[PDB]
């Protein structure tokens, strides 16, 4: 055949994992493609030729005319709407549901991912330590924990009954939170419903073999 | 009341504005609850039974059996998929460029949004002034407007050879940028493929018509 999807992505990002998550979940064939972003490969002409904005990741469907697709999130979308026709990680497209999805979806990419991605920046990029911009992330984290934590207290998953790609979207994000970014945290007191929510999809077959090859790999 | 949709924003913030065009642009009727953010209104437990993440805007759509969402892009999604039947500013569920639309949106919503909205907290709201943080954001939104610049150097729309939300999307954050965020910036010199999309948008008729509303409610 040869393996259907090509996998934009970098050693270790979030963004790139939670698609890898989809792919092997739904059991699709792909060649992930490594770029250095130390080297700006990424901002190279030959990459904004594939996403113009010069981020990582960004999926090329060869058995689609090479359709191509950025945004971890649309990609996400993509993917679960033409290939998971048995629904098995996602709610069908047409449905109220499907929105409901989605709106996890956004808050994910526009909630938690720039946020949490800020206090990353604060604590380890930027050129000088300024507490109180360190301080400002971190205390939205937890904001967004606490807004899982209302609803994962109340029902067992964000959306469709069962774990979706809405569940997923949340997972490396919060590994990163959890594990670097926040001090002092015991997830499981903090947030008892999310941290077990955590833990569950974490056990999933599919989540997990891809969590050990995150673990492998930076 | 007697209106298809509620729709929860305020007074001054983008994404309520952005949902508003969407739905003029479809001509469904709706009542606009402006709520206080600075009385905390988004935070009471009423709003949090609509948006547990205690922001605005949300929509409920009373025909629909009071099917409620949020994110300003999820809303905008449900909007176009379920009322714009004649596709008149979206493109059609189940194609490939469907996904560029979303991309588009995504791209809006985690790339321009939340970046600009940094903008926004360090110049104006956070309680020290801090260069290097203004100055960051700042970047950012340049490289924004650059990205946009690229693509729209080479086409007219972002997707499906029409405007579209996609197009749509961009508007309120960019006018915000452009007259606040940004100092001495000149539009049409700096992004000039970017800032002639930005006007012809501004023309139509349903987002002049909103765009008054906004400029009104600032004032
Ligand atoms: N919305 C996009 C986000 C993709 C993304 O951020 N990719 C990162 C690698 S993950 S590393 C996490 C990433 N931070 C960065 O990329 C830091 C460098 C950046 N230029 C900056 O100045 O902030 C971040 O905060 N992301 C926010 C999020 O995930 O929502 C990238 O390509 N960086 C190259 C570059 O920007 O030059 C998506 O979901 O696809
Ligand atoms: N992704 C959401 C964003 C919705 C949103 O941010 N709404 C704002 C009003 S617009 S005002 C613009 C807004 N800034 C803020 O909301 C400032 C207060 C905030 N808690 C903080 O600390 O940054 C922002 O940066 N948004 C990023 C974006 O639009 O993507 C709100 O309800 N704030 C109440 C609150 O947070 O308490 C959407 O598109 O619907
Ligand atoms: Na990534
Ligand atoms: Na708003």
């Amino acid at each position: 055949h040869g393996k259907q999807f090509t996998l934009y992505t970098h050693n270790s990002g979030p963004n790139g994992w939670k698609v890898a998550i989809v792919l092997e979940e739904l059991g699709l064939s792909y060649e992930p493609v490594f770029l250095d972003l130390m080297k700006g490969e990424h901002k190279a002409p030959e990459y904004l030729k594939i996403n113009p904005n010069g981020r990582v990741p960004a999926l090329i469907d060869h058995k689609n005319n090479n359709y191509t697709v950025w945004e971890s999130n649309a990609v996400t979308q993509y993917l679960v709407d033409k290939y998971d026709n048995d629904r098995k990680i996602s709610v069908a497209p047409g449905t109220n549901e499907y929105y409901t999805q989605l709106q996890w979806l956004y808050f994910q990419a526009s909630g938690q991912g720039p946020y949490y991605g800020q206090a990353a920046w604060f604590s380890v990029y930027h050129p000088e330590k300024i507490p109180s911009a360190i301080e400002r992330y971190r205390n939205e984290i937890k904001r967004v924990l606490g807004v899982l934590e209302s609803t994962l207290s109340k029902q067992e998953w964000l959306v469709g009954n069962k774990a979706t790609v809405a569940d997923f979207s949340f997972l490396t994000w919060n590994d990163i939170a959890a594990n670097l970014l926040l001090e002092n945290f015991r997830f499981e007191e903090e947030f008892p419903a999310t941290a077990k929510w955590n833990k569950k999809l974490l056990e999933r077959p599919a989540i997990a073999k891809v969590w050990e090859e995150k673990a492998k790999a930076a």
